[PDB]
């Protein structure tokens, strides 16, 4: 059908929530020649291998902190999706160096190995927590994003493309709150943990995130930070539609948590280009051979935003009602 | 007090470094002051400049853990000022900035714990709050490492704190010096970015003073922020060179319009004092601490629910004339 | 005794790990129990599960010596259970298994000696005796490193011992659980390898108990082996799901027919006790030891010249009914 | 004459007993273009250079623990023979990590460097002590064997072949007992150290081992563990034919020593294929592109063994009498 | 005009005294396609970028102790000039390991990266202090010189050439005495630091050194140690012509300082070839494919020197009078 | 004194090593002598040769810091004799020579300081003075590292000194042995380089004696040089095999005609004693020292302004007959 046919793809952190959904989508909707899962845990890999049991799959035990392992794993790969990461904010506050080794040094290693093996396209997953970050996790992702964007300056016998995909909370992520709220009410809940009233968070489904990454692959030139237009939901309605029969206590705010998440910093608007269903944050730096981010590879046109624009979760027009939420298993 | 104590300063040959060393020699009884940095040229010139037997120079890189392990032997206080701070160069050389600022912080922490240092103060920047540029992001990572380092409880107790302030009036590579280089020479154009641009301003000497004061009242874990004035860049021009044309070049790479010192999202962690703030740790140390009362028995009060210490809404600014009283 | 002592368990989020932590909290006065492992998901879930102030979680890899050096500060006892144990995955990712199991053992040993740990027990496996698969070979290398580590005689004395046992009834990824996943669901075929296949069987709780008992009587250098029953796989089928068809798939990669616990070639090193064996070190420590008498004054006797503790000639087996009394 | 002509060969541990014999054989019987000796000791290399003084020789000082050194040394090499190792069983029991660094990490490094330089064929030397091992040395060799076999899965622009050659004790090896027994009786012996009566060990000559490695090069597909059919000798007759004029005291059994050495584990028979003068143990794992180990490159046919077969030193039919032994200087 | 046109050049330590002069010369007199400055300090690089502000320039922050950084920086480079170093003799005596890491390991890393990226020509800067050295700095440079010369033995798909350029004190170097003497008399001098009467040092201008390096590029075969014929000046006349109005105290001799610097050791004469304006010290070792150092690439002929020759600063015929010295700003 | 002290010798299986070990066992009360080297063959043969319970053998490389850290635990004196010394092989394998001799010195120093060794003596060579070959250059770098290491002043004080002497009569790989291998066999040609060639000559036993004496009087920082005779190579021929033809092959790679022991450029640093010299450090230690008076209260005098201790102008030579009285 398209660009993914006959291609070999490797995804770091492939056993994760995004990873399994992405792998499933690629196997179902493309004629990819091979899909390589690269992660550390033998348990999750053994079970994922049984779950998919697809001969197009390959499982490599390995750490993104291990450059030599990455060099060997990326051999013969055409496309690399970087989803490996330590993302638990509070655990990242208590174990800062671990988050740094995995998220930052991990990014640097993947970049190095992708260049060495002449990969064609690379997309690293980012987070809104990386825009004007306050927590350690967010700062490591910002460093990662900067590394990937800057990697486009390089120019070997083959010019590898590196882009970033940034979006917010995933509805009911592997460790999200949705899957947490359902476990409570299920195990006979009598109180739900809440943080703040005016709280706000962008929301997108796992499948939409995956589809967004794949579409970004088709339109990317390299160096872009892709941001999808997604609705916002106040935590108030979230708990009511997932447990209206039990009360909620305003527990203490987690370490390093924001009230509202930023998607596009006000100070970076001048780099932002708006499109129909997404935004593109252009590089702050200039490369050897510039790119016209105004027109994607899919011939889509984008227009600069307002010099004062700022994609925040509280100044958004899209809001998902308690209904469709329940429509998300 | 540094009374007959041994102090080591990473990046000691830099602007902050030389000023700090001068102050320590002149105002304390430190028995030894160690400069740890890479450049043999600057260290040779500094040695001749500070021809004092209390000085000791170690050529070394903060990316070199073994070298730091050796240099920090017998040290009581460590001031960490080594860094790559050029924002645009950091955007073009991100991994280099990460190696020096982030891994450098990790190595300093490791070497300080191993040598049982008593107190450590790392220098931060306002660019580390709600950062948008790479330099700022590495400094935020550095700050987090130093704050978190307080959880260790080995043999000798080691305290780690951070000092965060803005632009240093006429710093090494700063703008003021850049303009004094244009005014004293046949100029005609004053490079400018925006118009609403604002920044916090502190002098090199005030920075050094604040670090010294921070050492005396730190418990370990604080990010100390001094109350300093803000100044619109449309005044620093009508001061360093009035009656002169200024062309609006525009915003620079990874640059903000206003710098933040204390994020609104962290106000609840902030404690106000007469002339400074303390941003408390986001984590809980096995051995808790009360930051409401410094070692100097100074009392601090929590701040308003939506407090925002920014260079745009500062309740104090510098005068275009008092600005020249620094140069 | 763990009386107000600090204990750290590598791979603490695993099957053995969670069971061990529960036992220590409930049956001893350990002041602190530290979990050292890589996964933030399992540690976050375990923290909520074991919401106890005596717990402490460190994200870390046993391949990271610096991280272990830090995490083992102030620890008295270290239980080493971190490992890559999936035989076929280890055959396809040999260097990964070697890095974790072998280098991991070397790093743990190094960090324990540096932090002056008192006692260390590493978990082994019957697959490490006369091994044929890679996993088994790395565990044998790990066992040798831990036994040899006893030759060190620095500041504080550190004892290192190994605990070796077989298949853990319904372990994480085991077969029993795999069958309980087939029986409770629309099944029709029970995957089987051989017919003469046999294995030793010990419960998770018995494993944890044996480790605790090993700590109390170890001198350092022993490979402790518990006397446990054997069970032919043609019974584990006529128990977990009788009246059901079982297809003979065949032997798996790097798999044996019978597992060995004490090799005939090492019998001369074995000492028998009422309910366990001690395989003495092959080397002579500068500071000798008498393994015939444990710390618990238990007496052990040498074994027959051609003794062979295998899962095929075991003088005790599990009943197809007592087998279900575990599940 | 054959496959070795005009080829560049590098042998790690080339100054050793196997190494010197192998180098001598290659120089004498082939038109190899260049032979590189890679080892650590300047003494043995300087003397070996004087002993051979052949312009086709090249001597590289280097450690197999040093990956960067190996990468540089294997540049331009077509065939790599891996014989470097720490093999003294008791010393390996007292210095386990050293044996592991050299034997295991050394194997990993050689593999990495051979792949990087696109070597064509690689043979690593193994030992019967690596089959159902009880000592540390044997376990490290088993890990090494597993690494080399597994290295065949890789597939770069050039598919390097990796096979293993496994055999027992070498008659009068550099540190063997034969050369030990002759030094005793020579220095006026009056007592010979013995371990156990029923003891048993496979025996092969240095020259036969070398010839076997070279022949394996001609028939290998990559992934095989070559095992030669060799006779067995009880230690009883060994001491009598090498010192019948002096007594022997049953000294204590060395640390980590077996009574009988295994060549092919009973649990691996199902992988074993018998031939006229040798056996082939097939990989336990399956590669991308399978190989028909039933037919060697020399068109030799092999048949599966008995599902209960086990090549041990005590169940062997071949036994060398005290005569031919003395015929081995 | 010549060999440098359309070529990409990288100079380590490019922000230094030699570095800026070399870069300036290459930009002014050649049609080089790109010039890369590789050094650690962001301050000197930012200011050098403003000073030259030439689009043909590229600035890489990096350390020669960092192999991975060098591998990335030398990608696409044709010529590499190695000028990075720690050269302060007394500081090198007090910080020996630092000097060793930068000068020796730095040399090894540059060589490794140049080979990996198939650079065509490489010239490392040496010093007369490296001939029969007595101080640590000089010993590290001798080790460096030996590494570069030996690197010519290697032979990959592309045979990179490595040569060395050795000369003495640079008139008024970044930290020299000339710039020191002018600062004293300027800041009202009343006493000048002197070491010894019979002192002697070779002298060459920065511009001559740069021109010599560039000319060496045109004539080199690889493996040579280029030495320029330069005059000698006693320290007596140096202080008088730069400050005859103030006295001088015979301060203590710096740590590790010689009285006279050697250019060509007497024991290496047999390797030396004399030319009109320079000398060539041939390799002490023999390569695979020899070179005829008797004839440069510029068809210049050289003749062997006297078996007892020795280029010292005190047995030189060329001597610069106090006049021309002042002619050097 | 080595009275019940623990001594470790890197490169202990070498010529110097075996002689040193024999002397220490026979003439001192050292409680333990540790051999640290790489080769299992030589160590196994040496163990059988020196079947003495006071011996301990560690397989290890001086390029391996972690391994040295472990092996030097509990050591009081460290003799560093590990090296790659073949001049022409070092010319062809420069980085290997650099790794062993230079990095090896740095690792030994690091491990000695960490384990609080009391005294360390590193072996140098006359080829390290005004060197022309790579081997000599690495040894000069090694010497400088050891001298400089004395600036450290951590917990336990560690002294580092160097012992420098020339060719060892009939050393492992030397010429004398090479000739004894030609004389005892059907020879006819005696390989020769030059004619004016000269060298210093010391016996293995005199070297070992000098090291032992150096330990007793060292303060740390000295390069000890013994007063030894010189011998023209035109005599070593008319001794090891007279009435035989010698072909003039010529100068070898990186070889000098005369070796220097004390450079004229360093005379001012030299102090003369009855039978040896001390070359003082070029640097000033924070804690100064008076090398004019050894620990043995021996007095040394400065030397002449242009002193040059070379093998060509030596005031003493060996007799062609007394030369054979060594063999
Ligand atoms: N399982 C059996 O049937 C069996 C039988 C005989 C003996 N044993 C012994 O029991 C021990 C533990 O077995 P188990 O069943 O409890 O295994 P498990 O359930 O797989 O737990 C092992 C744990 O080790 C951690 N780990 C893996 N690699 C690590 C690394 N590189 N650094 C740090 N932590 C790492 C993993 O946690 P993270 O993913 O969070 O890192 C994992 O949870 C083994 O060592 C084995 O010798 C087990
Ligand atoms: O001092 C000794 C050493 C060894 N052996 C025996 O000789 C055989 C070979 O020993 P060696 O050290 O030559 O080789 P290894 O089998 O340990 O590789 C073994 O079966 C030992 O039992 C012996 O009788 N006396």
């Amino acid at each position: 059908q398209n660009m993914l046919d006959n291609q070999t793809i490797l995804i770091t952190g492939g056993t994760g929530s995004f990873g399994k959904c992405f792998v499933r989508k690629v196997l179902d909707t493309t004629n990819a020649k091979k899909i390589i899962v690269y992660s550390r845990d033998e348990l999750k890999q053994s079970e994922m291998a049984m779950e998919f049991n697809d001969p197009r799959m390959r499982f490599f035990i390995g750490d993104v902190r291990d450059l030599e392992r990455l060099n060997y794993a990326l051999e013969g790969v055409d496309i690399c999706i970087h989803a490996a990461a330590l993302k638990h904010v509070p655990i990242a506050e208590y174990n800062p160096l671990e988050c740094i080794k995995t998220n930052i040094m991990g990014a640097s290693n993947v970049i190095n190995a992708c260049l060495k093996n002449a990969i064609s396209q690379v997309i690293a997953l980012s987070t809104d927590k990386a825009a004007n970050p306050i927590n350690l996790y967010g700062a490591t992702k910002l460093c990662s994003d900067k590394l990937f964007v800057s990697a486009n300056n390089f120019k070997g016998s083959s010019q590898t493309q590196f882009s970033v995909v940034r979006y917010g909370n995933v509805v009911g992520s592997r460790g999200s709150v949705v899957p947490f709220f359902k476990k409570l009410v299920q195990n006979k809940a009598s109180e739900i943990p809440i943080t703040d009233i005016r709280m706000t968070r962008f929301w997108i489904t796992l499948d939409e995130g995956v589809s967004f990454v794949l579409k970004s692959l088709k339109r990317m030139h390299g160096g872009e930070i892709f941001v999808p237009k997604i609705p916002s939901m106040k935590m108030t309605d979230l708990a009511k539609a997932l447990a209206p029969n039990t009360p909620t206590k305003i527990i203490g705010i987690r370490p390093g948590e924001k009230l509202h998440e930023v998607m596009i910093p006000k100070d970076e608007s001048h780099l932002a280009l708006e499109f129909e269903d997404f935004f593109i944050i252009q590089p702050t730096i200039s490369f050897q051979t510039p790119k016209d981010y105004t027109l994607t590879k899919l011939h889509e046109k984008g227009q600069k935003v307002a010099p004062d624009f700022e994609y925040s979760s509280h100044n958004n027009n899209q809001w998902l009602e308690p209904d469709d939420l329940l429509k998300l298993l």
